[PDB]
């Protein structure tokens, strides 16, 4: 098994950076709009505590310089939405592609194109964490950058970045601005919530491991959803979700293994540890490859 | 710090399909040259044990079906350089970046654009392990994917995909069609030599451990570098070289651990293991992360 990501090139032909007085961050074009981070409109001074609404009016469309390459697009309107500030520009990107926005939720991964300055820099795989944060390689700079899946050359975009917390994982909202958690975008002291193991993402792994030939751990128990969830939660996973369990099906018929009896696999390997042995070469379990993420990798 | 790859935008745009009689694989479109792996004119009785330029002199240019995307390109020539086609087509790939073809030493790294029907699927970092095979992930119809650097715009095109082993790693050659490794392609079980860790890219990954906090295996120790080649030779280490200690400088300078020192630290886990702890999330020492990249991704927004 291998973290993969999605190939970026659908994305980085949409990656331009925005500026704002000496404040320089990436922007993603689609169409003849410009997303980027709204805070780029901020002086260092005013992000203790920003009036957004107050610093926007403030702003006039010829303040922002947006640039694909060293090559300036106009900007002809802005607005903003959520914490996301839209600027439309008078070309539309000819490199634009079949593209949605969506939210993800958390156990969800997804690739993150770094770059900064508008130039791409490197592509990795994302997990978005039960806090709603990400384990990612953001340098100062990296605001903008987006994170995607891809299905069939329709590119989802789910996240934009705009945040580095003390513990120095990462955070940032939607296509719409929405955060996901409970982070502001606002130079204050902010803390990530206790984090658990995604425990979808784990039955998938034993799933893999399964479609391996590494099954030493299936044993001859069931258990409700019910009983694990309240089993689980003892050891801080995540509680299963209607939509978990339903995820988890395609695997679940190809192994032949019910979703409830692997959750009564996983629950011994919970209360019993896994006695020295080892499932595909790790006495540590994985929850950052989600079932799509198996199918994609075990399957064609 | 994770493992990252190279944005593959410049390589996708070269990534075609090739086909000639069952066998479809990817080919690589720069100029007016593609380039693949010269199985594809193997039948499956032929993968058995092929004699290529015989088997090579009776095909024609139109048993060769070159697709770009939707539409075909035209083969108007044909030849083989080690094991690697290169079929000449009548029209020049547009998106054919600034390129070189090199071959990569052991110990180095490079991102892999896995791709199915000319189509890509995904990007991943491998590195040459010191056997010359790769640790990648690399089903039936991914041949003829590549792997490469991207420094500024100049694309560095240093693997091209062709096996599997029996044990699960895979082995393919440059972009001169000279195979990494002891291998030959064809149909016939194939082991490779025994792999050795890569000792300077483990002492990058623990001092980026360190630049990220994790401080729990350094010792107020320190070694000469014989005595801890030594060691590294015992467990099947590669010999660390001074120029592996000049390399690491900048990585000992940007944090305040001599180069010898985190030598000490690496010779007691060796020794002693890792008891149950984990350094930068994982339980065991990894080794493909070499010195450069481990400055690029902790401060060096590149």
């Amino acid at each position: 098994f291998r973290k993969m990501a999605f190939p970026s090139g659908k994305v980085e032909g949409c990656m331009v950076q925005v500026t704002c007085g000496t404040t320089t961050l990436n922007g993603l074009w689609l169409d003849d709009v410009v997303y980027c981070p709204r805070h780029v409109i901020c002086t260092s001074e005013d992000m203790l505590n920003p009036n957004y609404e107050d610093l926007l009016i403030r702003k006039s469309n010829h303040n922002f310089l947006v640039q694909a390459g060293n090559v300036q697009l106009r900007v002809i309107g802005h607005s903003m939405q959520n914490c996301v500030l839209k600027l439309k520009v008078d070309t539309a990107n000819p490199k634009t592609p079949k593209y949605k926005f969506v939210r993800i939720q958390p156990g969800q991964t997804f690739s993150v194109l770094a770059c900064y300055n508008g130039s791409p820099s490197g592509v990795y795989q994302c997990a978005m964490r039960p806090n709603f944060t990400i384990k990612g390689s953001f340098l100062n700079g990296s605001c903008g950058s987006v994170g995607f899946n891809i299905d069939y050359d329709c590119v989802s975009f789910c996240y934009m970045h705009h945040m580095e917390l003390p513990t120095g994982v990462h955070a940032g909202t939607d296509l719409e601005g929405n955060f996901y958690g409970p982070f502001v975008d606002r130079q204050t002291a902010q803390a990530a919530g206790t984090d658990t193991t995604i425990t979808v993402n784990v039955l998938a792994w034993l799933y893999a491991a399964v479609i391996n030939g590494d099954r030493w751990f299936l044993n001859r128990f069931t258990t409700t959803l019910n009983d694990f969830n309240l089993v689980a939660m003892k050891y801080n996973y995540e509680p299963l979700t209607q939509d978990h369990v339903d995820i988890l099906g395609p695997l679940s018929a190809q192994t032949g293994i019910a979703v409830l009896d692997m959750c009564a696999s996983l629950k011994e390997l919970l209360q019993n540890g896994m006695n020295g042995r080892t499932i595909l070469g790790s006495a540590l379990l994985e929850d950052e490859f989600t079932p799509f993420d198996v199918v994609r990798q075990c399957s064609g």
